[PDB]
């Protein structure tokens, strides 16, 4: 019958995972000479790490994989929220996921494109006026304006900076993989403030005291009823409403990385300007190449025969996101930033998985992938075409051994000047 699963042995390898970061799984495959291995982590719990197209296709087979209950409790407490869409499976999930996906119309996607473009255009003067601009921060603030407006949440200009900071702390809060860390309680408090704020909007909308536009997240979520005819309770509704735009705000990570790429590979700036298709390819290449999501947790519902081993019923599963997006058999020279690779990509649901794999409607795949690519296209076109700027000496390192993925400096620019033909 099948072979015995190889192990990264140890009672609990969480510390070792954290020390090796986005390279943990590749390091283990390499040293064990295997495509699939088991490790215990998160308090002695076994997880079988799977990768590649075959790992992704199996991970998103709902007949054999459970996702409910597999996120670390602390990460639910800070990043996603109690009872969030990420936390449910089966009919309850498909029903609620349809609500998220219903927002992703052609018009709403066009709207997010236009918002992003207008706000960057409107921000030029501010940025010229600054001695230096930390792109990670400036983009998170700008994207807070985009995301709240797109979601139909009215956010007073005077609150945007605090909101952005709260979002930042939440987005960062997967850094310990569910373990204790110094910043955990601050992350919880950020979450409580943002949940309280949104809950009030939901209640006021349901009472008829405010009138968000039809088709926005706030409107649609406040009024939605599940397959049994019941609304979300107000707190859960606020939680899932946040899940429509916190991750939009999180695109600031990719904005920073994109400017990093454009800096390291200056030909890409010229190509963004010259080739209309190229900004899309560039955006896709940022998502593939840079680290953000390391892996995703699930559980085997039944014994699964996979790549010559048997994965036992009840054991954890970890889909390797970083490893799949850097798989040398999927991506020629996976550690080269090369937007042109997208000229030949067939659109598979199972290779380009930085925001999950599988199906939008029946799997837990990111609802916001289209938005992410849109926002990145517009933002990179802006920085490539609309302004010039200098990049001072700074710490540009992206440490692959440290979750979460960041440019150490945030990516700082100076001497911003609008590009204007005045002749
Ligand atoms: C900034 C970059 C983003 C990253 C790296 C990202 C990544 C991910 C990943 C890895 C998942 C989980 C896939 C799985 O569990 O199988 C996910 C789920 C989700 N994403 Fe994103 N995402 C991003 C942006 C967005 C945007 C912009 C939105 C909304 C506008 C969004 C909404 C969601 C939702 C609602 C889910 C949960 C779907 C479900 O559980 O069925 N994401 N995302």
């Amino acid at each position: 019958h099948m072979a015995t699963l190889k192990r990264d042995k140890g009672l609990d390898n969480t510390l070792k995972v954290l020390k090796q970061g986005y390279l943990y799984t590749t390091n283990q495959r390499n040293r064990l000479n295997t495509s699939v291995f088991q490790t215990k982590a998160l308090g002695g719990k076994p997880f079988v790490v799977v990768t590649g197209k075959e790992g992704a296709e199996m991970f998103y087979n709902n007949d054999v994989v459970q996702r409910e209950g597999m996120l670390p409790k602390r990460i639910v407490n800070t990043l996603f929220g109690k009872g969030a869409i990420h936390t449910v499976d089966g009919k309850k999930h498909v029903d609620r996921k349809a609500l998220f996906m219903s927002l992703m119309t052609e018009g709403n996607l066009n709207y997010v494109r236009e918002l992003t473009r207008t706000l960057w255009h409107a921000n030029t003067q501010r940025m010229e006026s600054m001695d230096e601009v930390n792109i990670y921060r400036e983009s998170i603030v700008l994207l807070t304006k985009v995301g709240t407006r797109w979601a139909g949440v009215q956010a007073p200009p005077e609150d945007i900076e605090r909101i952005a900071t709260d979002m930042d702390i939440m987005i960062d809060s997967f850094r310990a993989l569910g373990g204790a860390f110094k910043g955990y309680k601050a992350s919880k408090e950020a979450r409580r403030r943002v949940e309280d704020w949104l809950e009030e909007q939901i209640i006021e909308t349901r009472k008829g005291n405010i009138h968000p536009p039809e088709g926005t997240a706030l409107y649609e979520f406040a009024h939605w009823e599940d397959y049994l005819g019941n609304p979300m309770d107000s707190r859960t509704c606020a939680i899932d409403l946040m899940n429509t735009f916190r991750p939009l705000i999180a695109i600031n990570r990719f904005v920073s990385f994109g400017l990093h790429a454009m800096n390291e590979n200056p030909i890409t700036r010229e190509k963004i300007k010259s080739e209309p298709d190229y900004a899309y390819k560039f955006a896709q290449e940022v998502r593939r190449y840079y680290p953000f999501v390391p892996f995703l947790p699930g559980k085997a519902k039944v014994d699964i025969d996979f790549q010559g081993v048997t994965i036992p019923a009840g054991v954890g599963l970890a889909l390797d996101v970083y490893g799949t997006t850097h798989d040398e058999s999927l991506w020629d020279d996976p550690n080269e930033f090369r937007p042109e690779r997208f000229e030949t990509w067939d659109g598979s649901p199972f290779d380009l998985i930085p925001q999950g794999g599988g199906d939008y409607w029946t799997n837990h795949r990111c609802a916001g992938e289209w938005i992410t690519v849109i926002i990145m296209e517009e933002t990179m076109k802006y920085f490539a075409e609309k302004i010039t700027y200098d990049v001072p000496e700074q710490d540009l390192e992206v440490d692959l051994n440290s979750i979460p993925g960041y440019v150490k400096s945030g990516f700082v620019i100076k001497n911003v000047r609008e590009v204007v033909d005045r002749t």
